């Protein structure tokens, strides 16, 4: 065989034209998969859907979704299933993050960080049971942070909170999907370059790095590779899991600890 | 003089008519804390504040509130300092936990469970931000679970993702709260023996109790004292910390690993 | 009496300075009978006559070197013989010396693992019949942030004892649970001692700086919760790490500190 | 361009003739690297590179290794560099686990365990920081457990303190090992079928399966499936990770949480 071979899956990326979502999608998309890549309008970012049509053999196409909504996330299951045949990799990736200080936090913020956080997460992997299921080895890989269920961040009690809620969620869903062969895993990602953070300039970019002991900030890649080896036939036994990429940055105690 | 004194106190209770609340209230009622009790629907269980009003010197009392409802939630914040003249340790500890497999679980079903456990913890905490800041000595207990951030129980995915976005949200609160000298700390129960479960019969109590190495289901008390301890001045350096009250029941590896 | 620990009689490992002492003097004023052990008898005889007028129970001290299991024992009988009874442990003494992973000797990696992990092991064996024959023993392990919680370059022999203790922890409870003991761990944070005074208030405002409540913690914030560990009312709590940092683990990253 | 690439890497395994350990050099010898094989006894060497030999395209060494013996861990890195011109993958996997009830463990036996299990860890990384920072590329992976670091088993509390020691050994070696390019990371099995399991019969298998969401016993390979990804070029931002492999063992809350 080939090792860590994910030729025969097909995968829905949701939040996938764009950040990490993107560079989920474009590892599968390299390794040969069918790729969904949903957001909630597709066609503003149609030049990379084609693009990553070109990386493998598998099929790629955009799907538009609405997270939040339950009927949106049916309809795109529904999509998807009669686009591939199958859909045996969820990668419930959306997300937003808002900034809202305590002490200013309407109820309208709140509510629409756990639509789009939670619920968006709940409603995905519902909607995709029934292909899971039927698949024999299905795989859900959620995106949380490291923000939540690790740290805090002044202005994102909101968004950890979400992203807490996650693992939460998955400590159950794991349970309920074991015996049809469906593992549940989760991805924390800390610093991680996208398109919106590049056009800050080298000064704040390295700011940033001096407090990650490996130095640099992580890419989208570094999420879409771990979620590729979660995905595969060999990853069967590993549910329930909470796995931290960010170049060791929760690690040091203090400033002085950064470096040795 | 008096080591872990309380008897200064003010303190708002949610849900604190029934189960593990009432354990709470009636700690604080023994210490001689002021205590504000509060339900749903206050008057149903009146007698129950009645008799916590008889437990210390200080004043007991019913408040109504809605934990989901923000408007509610500044109402009670506004009474109960009207009342007591402070409000320096909350308990936000009302919850509800329904259950529902993933496979039937209804968009209604899953933002009720939000709505009440994720909500209405935040809701609690941003209405009494002015007196627990105005205090300088101010406190916050959560009442978490170990479902979500611990463990997973096929039916409670929804309850799981409610408990763990607690935590979430204190990591960051935490940290929000701290220069006003608040500390923001929760607590996870295991098994705890309340009116609903004592009904069921001596055999079936006794079967959940050999999972637990200690031997017992805990009570509403066991909760009510590690809060009450959070709460004095004693543990001003402790903050951001999910602590587990369950008599090990989390610990063993398998069933063979419970007793030695 | 809430939280009454009058009828305790209670052994503090490393009790005679920093953190150990902070634990001994809560559980002196508390009103229990303690025993401070050290290896040093000259900073035991002004230790127990510190804690002796704090409360109504009898202080000793008592000479130990926990790294050897034999002088652990004659620690244990000591303190049976003086009070009666034993029926908290606190297994508090650790050194913390640095060594870089290019550099560690196996005398460094050695040392600290017998001080820090036998020690700890050694200590809770010896009180095994004293603890049990209470009906409500406790016994609490001071470990640290650092190993369970973070890394610290010059301190990763230190951080896998520390872990080490919590390890030992999780299957301890277990089997004493039915004999009525908890078995729980505290985590200080940066905690303010002598040699951090020694530095001057500029270094240790720097260090605060870092922490969400604005200033390192004391002594008696780790005896406080010891303390609350040991009552009769925290009989359902065991196999519990619990950090006490002032936040300091919180923040994502130095902008984060603040609001 | 393979994603995943092994085909450059040398690899030492230390306890790598049988178990979890042979899993782990099975997987990388596949994968096409060099993999030296390490145990205490010379006996199983010279076969176990026969069979392995045959797998891919790599070499396969057999090396006698004490891990509690510094000088032994030193002979052995260099026979790795000798051989293969590089060493930039270790996996520090040696371990033993006798039991022993806190009542009766003597001193010998306390020991025994955290030389082998805690001091055999940090002298194979030792012996091997020189290759794995010349690598540019360097990998650590430790095998540790769940028993410690998450679970309780009444008789290896001397155990679980040794698997847990290895992490927080790693917390602070992943520092001080990034500049070098080097990551530390951790693997935690649960219950893997090993042949002294095989040995107890189906009836004591199946009890040991009702246990666990996935509804069997784990294989070596799903450890080296891990370590394997855990190698690659692709894992590089990852460290400092502790990766629970146990078919969600530690996961339902009691017995009646095991299965939906
Ligand atoms: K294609
Ligand atoms: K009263
Ligand atoms: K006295
Ligand atoms: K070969």
């Amino acid at each position: 065989k080939v090792m860590f071979d994910l030729s025969a899956r097909s995968v829905l990326v949701t939040g996938g034209t764009k950040g990490i979502g993107r560079g989920i999608a474009t590892v599968f998309a390299r390794a040969g998969a069918n790729v969904a890549v949903a957001a909630r309008s597709p066609r503003e970012l149609s030049s990379v859907t084609a693009e990553l049509g070109e990386l493998g053999a598998g099929n790629v196409i955009g799907v538009r979704l609405d997270v939040s909504d339950p009927g949106s996330c049916a309809d795109a299951a529904r999509t998807v299933v009669d686009a591939f045949g199958a859909l045996d990799v969820v990668c419930a990736n959306a997300g937003i993050f808002p900034e809202a200080r305590l002490d200013t936090m309407t109820p309208e913020q709140l509510s629409e960080v756990l639509d789009v956080n939670v619920k968006g997460t709940v409603y995905t992997v519902q909607a995709c049971l029934a292909p899971l299921t039927a698949s024999g080895r299905g795989r859900v890989i959620l995106t949380s942070s490291i923000t939540g269920p690790v740290t805090g961040y002044p202005g994102w009690s909101h968004y950890g909170a979400s992203k807490a809620a996650q693992l939460g969620f998955m400590r159950t869903a794991a349970i309920e999907l074991a015996p049809r062969g469906v593992t549940v895993n989760a991805i924390l990602p800390g610093n991680i370059l996208t398109e919106g953070l590049v056009d800050m300039g080298e000064e704040y970019i390295s700011g940033m790095a001096r407090s990650i002991p490996m130095g640099m900030l992580g890419s989208p890649v570094d999420i879409g590779h771990l979620a590729a080896f979660l995905a595969t036939d060999e990853a069967g036994y590993i549910t329930g899991q909470a796995i931290v990429v960010d170049g060791g940055q929760v690690l040091p105690e203090s400033p002085d600890a950064v470096n040795p």
